[PDB]
């Protein structure tokens, strides 16, 4: 097994993920089979504690695995499927040593930090960088270690110790390690700055590992003087000092990276034996057709509680040749609370709202924001503006139907108004979490059309709350149409309604799923519709 | 509360312990109610999981607690009676908020070292801090926090930035830190050495702590020109300085301390309001008489193994005028694999044994040395030597008893011989731990006279493996004397034997409720009949 | 003696040095006296050494002290007059040491950096704060020492190690630290990182200093979520959490750490007893007539290299209420090799320089880019397009008039062509450096109506080279006029050239004299001559 450690340096948020998982794809188009693993110095087991507020969105695993969206990045950039051993936790690894101690495993020694906490790391990382990710079914040949945070936290000094013994430990030509730092352009001097760099190489080589690669994520491209400074003050070769500048889209990051010989530099120090990237940066910095989604979300304060959302939408227009304006709305702009209060942002959010061609309404949880998605909604509805409901939004879609078409304005979620006569959502558990298989009920539906024509389906749920058996017939008359149920019957896990373009609700996260190469259904169909495309899609 | 950490400076074992305990009861001394907290910077959450050769004694506290022998020297200097949350680890505080994280308690934030690991130890300490261990069930006055370890050990870092945290939330009229470092003098060059207090000093400033004593120690008294030097880069005032250099008994150690103004600087700095342990010194310091006590121990290796039993023969010697001699013996030399394999230890150990007075016979789990206890019991029983059993020695000596009077030659515990016919000790739980009540069941037991002719007692025992009832009669029948037993009369907690001066077995832990001005009874009474004084002092 | 130690987190550059300078501007509005010192950590003795693109321009002092040009940024912000060791450096303090040390002075004793260098340190700073430097030969109150380079710096650990026992021996009444840290907000995720300010704090406080104020330079306001987070893990209150974020001119400085609270903070600590500025700042944002000023540079590649010259157009431009457009040029593009090689940056360069309504050439050492101020003057005399030739351009334009009106085609400096049969300007020893008196001998001179019609003038020099004495009566019998000479009469200070409206030489440095209320009138008779108001402001 070959491991490559990425260290963080200055801040977090500077795209370490994407330069972990674009080495990652620099890697598995040398042929290697590639892993990785999120180091997350947090005392936190998983991410099902977090907002989307915190690191961003909770990614979910096949597993049922909450987990961090650099996992989401890793599965993006590399086609693998991940379990939740894949985020490595302080939280995870102290319970780990503390359980296997009060077993009395460690023999009536001392635990310690060093080495048993170090030993510990260095266990899981070997375990977990053997286990096949890849669809392929085969064992990996290289794994990528993220580690999160910078390298100045106090949370990450055992996982940088037990890597200063691992590369002892697994050989030289079996570790490598990448250090992500930010070279500063300050609008006072102008010149980009090398000393937040050399400090943060300075702990990192304090802390015994020597950065194999810096790399610089500066804004413009690296003058000759800095990457001169940077190679005398760091400690390396010239060779070894990237620039990962701004650049026009995603896809020209990994090329940015091959471009400076990383592909070159990883071939030779590990001892081992981008096309696609290519034109789809090149298609993408030719759109001229747009298209516009109304996001209107709850968590919308930060893009990234939405990432693999949006990942989705971008996948799906360019799969339709179409640029993308999300317009995000905070939903709570929506809610009449706002029209007495502040009316400038309820009518900025309407006047958004109204000129998107499609609504997309995202997941989340808790009462603030649901009665601008019912809002969001039942414009959708009524307007016949093409509608995808993700979660929430299926479980708000029906709650919007059953208040107008069966008159039920009492109607709601039990996790919002418990004390209704009409729970038409209600708690069904623990959570529904991981991969479960949805059955397709009938072959006229556009989402059985939209998955291949497939019988079944197979995607990554995380909810506790599903649409109430007792009243589903109640809807289902009324020309909604609950087209993919669960084995079991019980839940419902796709809704489609009658006499509009795309007016789908899905229970399920597609987003999680969605490829470049291979847009989510669901948002695909939403894009599709969005352009009135979908018609010439579903006779093709 | 006022609260005094004291940390650890360049090594672990010089006398930081009683160092912390003297700070104690010179602030006893002074009228305050004084707890005390030990950290442990260890992952393990008790000391259950140690042998005696990790840190010494696994010391028992009246809940059950196992924990470190420094909480032995807070309850041996101060009076006191502790709980298991006086000895803080770092399993402790990491499971804690672990525990709390994954309850929702941190409320989806990210839950790091800084501030929650950090403000959980400050909670603790605060929590704790309040708690009555003085037997008079008044809260405490001063809190005395020793930080075990060193000062730069990787574990010791929250506990160290927890405190700095401390200093600021707690007023400095309420926080004091002491620092106690080690100040080499080698033979090569004589002088002694402040670089490494002064490292020491710098490191502990460098985690925003300023010791506020230095407390050096120091083989021999301190030099002008060190004491000076250590003012001036330890940067403090001679004042501040204190040398604890080599005297003549523990009991000096409180002195020292008072000579050099500690209490002064305590009084002052903490804006607050010894002739026990003068007499018990001057007294030490004119013992003439000697008595001799075999530990025939187990763990002999490292003498810090029996530490509260040695304190508990010292405590007994020194209250009976005599100086002691105790001749520690490895059980594992009496074994007759040794006279086979190596002789001379066999014929040493076996000198030692038949010049001893006394013999001790103290606890341990494991097979290996108990057939030369046994054989060591047998020597006291057929000589007639006066004999204390504690536990192990209790349930060898029933053992012991039935392999010669009822001819039981396959005679042991199940805990080494299972498959024997006569399991004459057998399991009986999880571990009988912590305090329990015994009752005494005859007025004629010596060990009755010497509990002050009380009929129960309460004592801490460690134990799964009690005496067989079913062959309870055939010991008994034989002059074995089941003396005290549990207030179900299922465990036989005391025994005796008669025609013998004292002979007695204890299956608790006497020597964790020994003081100075209260010897523990079953010591005591050894001591008394190893001197021949025990029918004198019983008569009185 | 009051202190403030200014100390620099994370980068150079984020204008500490106008910080220092508006906290000192600040302290002066209260009514107090202050002077500065500034640290460069740096081996070398003096600024001397340095080119213009090391660290920007070589600043001088009265006393030809060669320093950083935060000296200059002292001086403009506080009317102040600085000496030599109000520029402290490691080299200064080294040299100074070893000198003491080999003169015997440290008594046969062990000369260590802790004492011997952090006592020089603080010395040396007590010493220096005790100067007059205000004109009104008062005592200073407040001492702002801003040291340079980052708190991280290997160089910076023996000054902050000085500062840490200084705030002990002055009292904390008499001693404040700032910090200036940077706060980046990534174009990625939007927010502003606390993380390099939290992680250069703990740096800061693990060398023993904690910050009083942190100032973050910030480039958007600061977030109320950042400032908190700021206050929790800086471990500062929000009061003393400053961002100076980026506002219109340098003249909403003071203003806006006034706003903030600094003010009182200071008076406060400090136990102490700015219209000017705003309505510079409000008359600079109602500027609509706009004056272009082409700077013929050697060093133009950095901007900071002509730092001083800059600002004292720019005094020059508000005080004749006019905005400016500075034409950088670099002069190697205005010669001929440029035509040949690269014309397309050669008619950019002098498409700027024909676009200019006055020609600068400033000051400079060694030949690259003197054929191309030669070039900018030979078109400023032809087009009568007003001229300011500093130092060099003095000694250019004699050399450039030479070549024209006397035919002396060879003519240079010896300085760039020793060979010449012209030397129209020689070597005239060392440096003529610092302030020294200039005599005027023509009361119709231009230059002597602008310096207020006195008959002698001291500035600020930094020259070898002089205009030949032998070659003098040639130049001025064709009407060139050496209108400046020195006491001795043998050096030429100021010429000017009849039938031009403003063709003046200055061979000392007016930038270093210049303050916004008093702009240098050689800079004020180029802004004025370019806008054709000289003739009406020498009338009135
Ligand atoms: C160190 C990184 O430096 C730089 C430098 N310059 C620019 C960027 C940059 C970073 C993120 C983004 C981004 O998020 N763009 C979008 C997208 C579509 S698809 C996808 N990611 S993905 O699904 O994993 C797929 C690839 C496998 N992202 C539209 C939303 N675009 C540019 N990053
Ligand atoms: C920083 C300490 O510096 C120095 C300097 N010089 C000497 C010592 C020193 C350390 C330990 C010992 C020791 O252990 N002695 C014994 C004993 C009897 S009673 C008891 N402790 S006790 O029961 O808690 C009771 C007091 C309340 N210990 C005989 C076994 N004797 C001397 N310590
Ligand atoms: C931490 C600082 O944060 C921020 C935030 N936002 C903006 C600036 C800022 C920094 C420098 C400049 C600047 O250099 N401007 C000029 C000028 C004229 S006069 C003079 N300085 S001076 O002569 O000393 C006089 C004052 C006593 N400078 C025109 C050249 N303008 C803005 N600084
Ligand atoms: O990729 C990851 C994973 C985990 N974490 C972890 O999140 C916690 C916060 O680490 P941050 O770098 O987000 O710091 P901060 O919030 O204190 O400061 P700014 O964002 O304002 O710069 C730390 O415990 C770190 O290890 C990340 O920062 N990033
Ligand atoms: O071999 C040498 C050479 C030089 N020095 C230098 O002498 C100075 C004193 O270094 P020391 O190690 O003698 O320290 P100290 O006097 O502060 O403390 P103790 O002796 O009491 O332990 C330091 O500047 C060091 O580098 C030596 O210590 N030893
Ligand atoms: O204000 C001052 C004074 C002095 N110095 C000193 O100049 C030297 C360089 O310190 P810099 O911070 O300029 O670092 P650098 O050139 O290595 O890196 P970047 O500019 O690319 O960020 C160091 O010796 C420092 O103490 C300053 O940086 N700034
Ligand atoms: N994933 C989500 O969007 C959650 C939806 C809803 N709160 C539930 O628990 O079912
Ligand atoms: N405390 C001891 O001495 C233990 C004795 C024996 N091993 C038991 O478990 O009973
Ligand atoms: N200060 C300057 O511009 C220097 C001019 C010239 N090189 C001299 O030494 O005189
Ligand atoms: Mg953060
Ligand atoms: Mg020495
Ligand atoms: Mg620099």
């Amino acid at each position: 097994m070959k491991y490559i450690l990425v260290t963080g340096g200055v801040i977090s948020g500077i795209g370490k993920g994407v330069i972990a998982s674009s080495v990652g794809t620099i890697l598995k188009s040398c042929g290697l089979h590639v892993t990785s693993i999120k180091i997350d110095p947090y005392i936190n087991i998983d991410a099902g504690t977090f907002s989307p507020y915190e690191h961003g969105e909770v990614f979910v695993l096949d597993d049922g695995g909450e987990v961090d969206l650099d996992l989401g990045n890793y599965e993006r950039f590399l086609d693998i499927r991940l379990t939740k051993d894949n985020n490595l936790t302080t939280g995870k690894i102290y319970q780990y040593v503390i359980n296997k101690e009060r077993k009395g495993d460690y023999l009536g020694k001392t635990v310690q930090v060093v080495p048993h906490i170090t030993d510990a790391i260095q266990e899981w990382v070997m375990r977990q960088a053997l286990i096949p990710v890849d669809e392929d079914g085969l064992e990996p040949q290289v794994c990528v270690i993220e580690l999160g945070g910078t390298v100045g936290d106090i949370e990450s000094m055992p996982f940088i110790e037990a890597f200063r013994q691992f590369q002892f430990k697994v050989k030289r030509e079996n570790f490598c390690n990448i250090h992500v730092s930010l070279v500063p352009q300050p609008s006072s001097t102008g010149e980009q700055k090398t000393k937040p760099t050399q400090n943060s190489v300075r702990e990192l080589r304090g802390l015994g590992l020597s950065p194999d690669l810096v790399v610089c994520r500066c804004s413009n491209p690296l003058d000759t003087s800095v990457k001169e400074k940077i190679s005398m003050f760091c400690h390396v070769e010239p060779e070894q000092v990237i620039c990962v500048h701004d650049v026009s889209s995603i896809y020209r990051v990994p090329l940015l990276l091959e471009e400076q010989g990383v592909v070159d530099y990883f071939l030779r120090r590990l001892d081992l034996p981008l096309m696609k990237w290519k034109e789809m940066a090149d298609r993408y910095d030719r759109l001229l057709e747009t298209c516009s989604i109304a996001l209107v979300g709850k968590y919308t304060k930060f893009s990234d509680s939405y990432a693999s959302v949006i990942k989705a939408l971008e996948h799906s227009a360019l799969a339709i040749n179409h640029k993308l304006e999300i317009k995000y709305i905070d939903s709570t702009d929506l809610e009449p609370s706002t029209l007495q209060e502040e009316p400038v942002r309820y009518h900025e959010a309407w006047q958004k709202l109204c000129s998107a061609h499609g609504v997309l309404v995202p997941g989340g949880f808790g009462v603030r924001g649901t009665e601008g998605k019912i809002q969001a909604i039942a414009w959708a509805r009524k307007q016949k503006k093409p509608f995808l409901g993700v979660c929430l939004g299926m479980q708000l879609a029906v709650v919007e139907f059953s208040r107008n078409v069966l008159g039920w304005q009492d109607a709601n979620s039990t996790e919002f108004d418990p004390k209704t006569s009409h729970p038409v959502v209600i708690d069904m558990p623990t959570m529904r979490l991981g991969k479960r298989r949805t059955l397709f009920q009938t072959k006229n539906s556009v989402m059985r059309k939209l998955y291949g024509d497939t019988d079944y389906l197979e995607e990554r749920h995380r909810h506790r709350f599903e649409v109430n058996p007792v009243l589903k017939k109640c809807l289902e008359e009324q020309g909604l149409k609950f087209v993919g149920q669960d084995v079991e019957g019980e839940r419902m896990e796709i809704v489609e309604l009658e006499d509009h373009p795309f007016f789908v609700g899905v229970q399920y996260h597609p987003e999680f799923l969605s490829r470049p190469i291979k847009p989510s259904p669901p948002y695909f169909g939403l894009l599709l519709a969005s352009v009135g495309r979908l018609p010439h899609y579903l006779q093709k």
